[PDB]
Protein backbone atom coordinates (compact mmCIF):
# COMPACT_ATOMS: atom_id res chain seq x y z
CA UNK A 1 0.00 0.00 0.00
CA UNK A 2 1.76 3.26 -0.96
CA UNK A 3 1.38 6.49 1.18
CA UNK A 4 0.67 10.08 -0.83
CA UNK A 5 2.07 13.01 1.27
CA UNK A 6 0.58 16.12 1.20
CA UNK A 7 1.14 19.68 3.07
CA UNK A 8 -1.74 21.14 3.81
CA UNK A 9 -0.48 23.86 6.05
CA UNK A 10 1.94 25.29 3.62
CA UNK A 11 0.67 24.96 -0.50
CA UNK A 12 0.08 25.92 -3.55
CA UNK A 13 -2.31 25.37 -6.67
CA UNK A 14 -0.04 23.18 -8.10
CA UNK A 15 0.98 21.24 -5.18
CA UNK A 16 -2.09 20.90 -4.74
CA UNK A 17 -3.25 19.09 -8.77
CA UNK A 18 -0.33 17.45 -8.13
CA UNK A 19 -0.98 15.46 -5.13
CA UNK A 20 -4.75 14.91 -6.64
CA UNK A 21 -2.83 13.47 -10.08
CA UNK A 22 -0.53 11.07 -7.46
CA UNK A 23 -4.09 10.06 -5.91
CA UNK A 24 -5.58 9.40 -9.47
CA UNK A 25 -2.63 7.64 -10.88
CA UNK A 26 -1.76 5.45 -8.05
CA UNK A 27 -5.44 4.65 -7.59
CA UNK A 28 -6.49 4.09 -10.87
CA UNK A 29 -5.98 0.47 -12.48
CA UNK A 30 -3.77 -0.34 -15.08
CA UNK A 31 -5.31 -1.10 -18.21
CA UNK A 32 -8.90 -0.30 -17.88
CA UNK A 33 -10.45 3.20 -19.03
CA UNK A 34 -13.42 3.97 -20.87
CA UNK A 35 -13.60 7.00 -23.48
CA UNK A 36 -9.87 8.23 -22.48
CA UNK A 37 -11.28 8.08 -18.41
CA UNK A 38 -9.18 5.91 -15.82
CA UNK A 39 -11.46 3.50 -13.95
CA UNK A 40 -10.74 2.00 -10.64
CA UNK A 41 -10.15 -1.79 -10.22
CA UNK A 42 -12.30 -4.61 -8.98
CA UNK A 43 -12.00 -5.50 -5.99
CA UNK A 44 -9.03 -7.81 -6.64
CA UNK A 45 -6.30 -5.96 -7.58
CA UNK A 46 -4.05 -5.77 -5.28
CA UNK A 47 -3.17 -3.56 -3.38
CA UNK A 48 -6.26 -2.57 -2.90
CA UNK A 49 -5.51 0.30 -0.14
CA UNK A 50 -4.21 3.90 -0.82
CA UNK A 51 -2.98 6.07 1.96
CA UNK A 52 -3.21 9.70 1.66
CA UNK A 53 -1.19 11.57 4.49
CA UNK A 54 -2.03 14.78 5.53
CA UNK A 55 0.36 17.13 7.04
CA UNK A 56 -1.42 20.20 8.73
CA UNK A 57 0.38 23.66 11.13
CA UNK A 58 1.93 23.10 14.51
CA UNK A 59 2.96 19.54 13.36
CA UNK A 60 -0.71 18.13 13.43
CA UNK A 61 -1.23 15.03 10.81
CA UNK A 62 -4.06 12.79 9.78
CA UNK A 63 -3.73 9.93 7.64
CA UNK A 64 -6.34 9.09 5.83
CA UNK A 65 -7.14 5.65 4.18
CA UNK A 66 -8.69 4.61 1.12
CA UNK A 67 -10.44 1.85 -1.22
CA UNK A 68 -9.05 1.80 -4.88
CA UNK A 69 -11.65 0.29 -6.11
CA UNK A 70 -14.13 3.09 -5.09
CA UNK A 71 -11.82 5.53 -3.76
CA UNK A 72 -14.21 6.10 -0.32
CA UNK A 73 -12.62 7.05 2.83
CA UNK A 74 -12.46 3.48 5.65
CA UNK A 75 -10.62 5.61 8.13
CA UNK A 76 -8.15 7.62 9.70
CA UNK A 77 -5.28 7.83 12.07
CA UNK A 78 -2.96 10.35 14.01
CA UNK A 79 0.05 10.35 16.26
CA UNK A 80 -0.90 10.27 19.72
CA UNK A 81 0.55 10.56 22.68
CA UNK A 82 4.42 9.71 22.44
CA UNK A 83 4.35 7.26 20.43
CA UNK A 84 0.88 5.92 19.70
CA UNK A 85 -0.62 5.69 15.96
CA UNK A 86 -4.98 6.04 16.92
CA UNK A 87 -6.63 4.52 14.22
CA UNK A 88 -10.22 5.32 14.12
CA UNK A 89 -12.30 3.26 11.33
CA UNK A 90 -15.63 4.57 9.99
CA UNK A 91 -18.66 2.15 11.79
CA UNK A 92 -19.65 0.84 8.18
CA UNK A 93 -16.05 -1.21 7.46
CA UNK A 94 -16.70 -4.72 8.42
CA UNK A 95 -15.45 -8.05 8.22
CA UNK A 96 -11.52 -8.66 7.20
CA UNK A 97 -11.34 -4.95 5.97
CA UNK A 98 -11.33 -3.38 9.92
CA UNK A 99 -8.36 -5.74 10.21
CA UNK A 100 -7.36 -4.61 7.24
CA UNK A 101 -7.81 -0.50 8.03
CA UNK A 102 -5.95 -1.38 11.71
CA UNK A 103 -3.26 -3.01 10.19
CA UNK A 104 -2.88 -0.73 7.00
CA UNK A 105 -3.19 2.62 9.09
CA UNK A 106 -1.21 1.71 12.33
CA UNK A 107 1.50 -1.02 10.75
CA UNK A 108 2.97 -1.61 14.48
CA UNK A 109 1.71 -4.08 16.84
CA UNK A 110 2.18 -2.09 20.37
CA UNK A 111 1.64 0.94 19.49
CA UNK A 112 -1.87 1.27 17.78
CA UNK A 113 -4.66 3.17 19.89
CA UNK A 114 -9.00 2.73 18.87
CA UNK A 115 -10.81 5.51 18.68
CA UNK A 116 -14.15 4.49 16.69
CA UNK A 117 -16.03 6.82 14.22
CA UNK A 118 -19.37 5.75 15.26
CA UNK A 119 -21.24 6.50 12.63
CA UNK A 120 -21.46 5.85 8.78
CA UNK A 121 -19.59 7.77 5.85
CA UNK A 122 -22.69 8.76 4.12
CA UNK A 123 -23.49 12.37 3.69
CA UNK A 124 -26.67 12.81 5.62
CA UNK A 125 -25.38 11.18 8.30
CA UNK A 126 -22.55 13.79 8.08
CA UNK A 127 -24.43 16.59 7.93
CA UNK A 128 -26.76 15.74 11.54
CA UNK A 129 -23.69 15.39 13.18
CA UNK A 130 -22.66 18.51 11.93
CA UNK A 131 -25.75 20.00 12.77
CA UNK A 132 -26.14 21.74 9.30
CA UNK A 133 -29.02 21.03 6.88
CA UNK A 134 -27.02 20.31 3.97
CA UNK A 135 -23.10 20.43 3.16
CA UNK A 136 -23.36 23.52 1.37
CA UNK A 137 -23.52 25.24 4.82
CA UNK A 138 -20.30 24.15 5.28
CA UNK A 139 -17.41 25.80 3.97
CA UNK A 140 -14.48 24.37 2.30
CA UNK A 141 -10.93 25.45 1.73
CA UNK A 142 -7.58 24.77 2.42
CA UNK A 143 -7.54 26.62 5.77
CA UNK A 144 -10.65 25.16 6.65
CA UNK A 145 -9.01 21.94 6.31
CA UNK A 146 -5.70 22.86 7.61
CA UNK A 147 -7.80 24.11 10.71
CA UNK A 148 -10.01 21.07 11.34
CA UNK A 149 -6.79 18.42 11.30
CA UNK A 150 -5.66 20.82 14.19
CA UNK A 151 -9.32 20.45 15.87
CA UNK A 152 -8.42 16.57 15.69
CA UNK A 153 -4.71 15.63 15.45
CA UNK A 154 -3.56 14.57 19.04
CA UNK A 155 -6.69 16.00 21.42
CA UNK A 156 -7.61 13.90 23.83
CA UNK A 157 -11.70 14.34 23.15
CA UNK A 158 -13.08 16.22 20.75
CA UNK A 159 -16.73 16.23 20.09
CA UNK A 160 -18.94 14.33 17.06
CA UNK A 161 -19.74 18.11 15.13
CA UNK A 162 -15.87 18.35 15.31
CA UNK A 163 -15.46 14.92 13.80
CA UNK A 164 -18.22 15.33 11.31
CA UNK A 165 -17.57 18.70 9.65
CA UNK A 166 -13.08 17.31 9.83
CA UNK A 167 -15.01 14.76 7.68
CA UNK A 168 -17.38 16.76 5.20
CA UNK A 169 -14.12 19.12 4.34
CA UNK A 170 -11.17 16.40 3.34
CA UNK A 171 -13.91 13.38 1.97
CA UNK A 172 -14.63 16.24 -0.69
CA UNK A 173 -11.27 18.51 -0.64
CA UNK A 174 -9.37 14.67 -1.22
CA UNK A 175 -11.74 12.13 -2.66
CA UNK A 176 -14.76 14.08 -3.90
CA UNK A 177 -11.90 16.19 -5.60
CA UNK A 178 -9.70 12.96 -7.10
CA UNK A 179 -12.85 11.40 -8.51
CA UNK A 180 -14.21 15.54 -10.58
CA UNK A 181 -12.15 17.51 -11.88
CA UNK A 182 -15.07 20.23 -11.29
CA UNK A 183 -14.73 19.76 -8.11
CA UNK A 184 -10.96 20.59 -7.64
CA UNK A 185 -11.38 23.46 -10.01
CA UNK A 186 -14.00 24.88 -7.93
CA UNK A 187 -11.34 24.35 -4.98
CA UNK A 188 -8.04 26.02 -7.21
CA UNK A 189 -10.67 28.90 -8.10
CA UNK A 190 -11.08 29.72 -4.29
CA UNK A 191 -7.94 28.82 -3.25
CA UNK A 192 -6.91 31.77 -0.83
CA UNK A 193 -10.67 31.86 0.61
CA UNK A 194 -13.69 29.68 2.39
CA UNK A 195 -16.23 28.67 0.03
CA UNK A 196 -19.85 27.46 -0.01
CA UNK A 197 -20.16 23.94 -1.95
CA UNK A 198 -22.46 25.08 -4.65
CA UNK A 199 -25.78 22.36 -6.39
CA UNK A 200 -23.33 20.77 -8.69
CA UNK A 201 -20.62 20.14 -6.57
CA UNK A 202 -23.05 18.30 -4.27
CA UNK A 203 -24.71 16.77 -7.43
CA UNK A 204 -21.78 15.34 -9.15
CA UNK A 205 -20.73 13.86 -6.00
CA UNK A 206 -24.14 11.95 -5.45
CA UNK A 207 -24.69 10.67 -8.76
CA UNK A 208 -20.98 9.22 -9.78
CA UNK A 209 -21.90 5.73 -9.83
CA UNK A 210 -24.84 6.45 -12.26
CA UNK A 211 -22.15 8.30 -14.04
CA UNK A 212 -19.72 5.80 -14.80
CA UNK A 213 -21.98 3.27 -15.50
CA UNK A 214 -23.72 5.64 -18.66
CA UNK A 215 -19.86 6.17 -20.01
CA UNK A 216 -18.88 2.51 -19.53
CA UNK A 217 -22.23 1.49 -21.56
CA UNK A 218 -21.97 3.64 -24.37
CA UNK A 219 -21.76 3.33 -27.86
CA UNK A 220 -20.53 5.55 -30.58
CA UNK A 221 -19.93 8.39 -27.32
CA UNK A 222 -24.00 8.57 -26.97
CA UNK A 223 -25.16 7.71 -23.92
CA UNK A 224 -27.96 4.77 -22.98
CA UNK A 225 -30.58 6.92 -22.09
CA UNK A 226 -30.38 10.97 -21.09
CA UNK A 227 -28.42 11.37 -17.70
CA UNK A 228 -30.51 14.13 -16.21
CA UNK A 229 -28.17 16.26 -13.89
CA UNK A 230 -28.32 19.52 -12.08
CA UNK A 231 -25.96 22.51 -12.71
CA UNK A 232 -24.16 25.33 -10.70
CA UNK A 233 -27.26 27.32 -9.91
CA UNK A 234 -29.54 24.50 -9.34
CA UNK A 235 -30.93 24.29 -13.34
CA UNK A 236 -31.71 20.76 -14.39
CA UNK A 237 -29.00 19.65 -16.48
CA UNK A 238 -29.41 17.15 -19.54
CA UNK A 239 -26.98 14.98 -20.74
CA UNK A 240 -26.66 13.14 -23.91
CA UNK A 241 -23.48 12.18 -24.91
CA UNK A 242 -19.99 11.36 -23.34
CA UNK A 243 -18.17 14.33 -24.42
CA UNK A 244 -20.60 16.52 -22.01
CA UNK A 245 -19.70 14.86 -18.90
CA UNK A 246 -16.52 13.87 -19.52
CA UNK A 247 -14.29 17.54 -18.46
CA UNK A 248 -16.14 17.01 -15.35
CA UNK A 249 -15.05 13.54 -14.91
CA UNK A 250 -11.33 12.21 -13.59
CA UNK A 251 -12.21 8.59 -12.70
CA UNK A 252 -14.59 5.91 -13.07
CA UNK A 253 -15.92 3.71 -11.00
CA UNK A 254 -15.65 -0.17 -12.01
CA UNK A 255 -18.08 -1.54 -14.14
CA UNK A 256 -16.71 -4.81 -15.36
CA UNK A 257 -16.71 -5.86 -18.96
CA UNK A 258 -15.99 -3.80 -22.61
CA UNK A 259 -16.51 -0.32 -23.25
CA UNK A 260 -14.82 1.52 -25.94
CA UNK A 261 -11.75 2.58 -24.77
CA UNK A 262 -10.00 5.47 -26.54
Amino acid sequence: VNTIIYNVGSTTISKYATFLNDLRNEAKDPSLKCYGIPMLPNTNTNPKYVLVELQGSNKKTITLMLRRNNLYVMGYSDPFETNKCRYHIFNDISGTERQDVETTLCPNANSRVSKNINFDSRYPTLESKAGVKSRSQVQLGIQILDSNIGKISGVMSFTEKTEAEFLLVAIQMVSEAARFKYIENQVKTNFNRAFNPNPKVLNLQETWGKISTAIHDAKNGVLPKPLELVDASGAKWIVLRVDEIKPDVALLNYVGGSCQTT
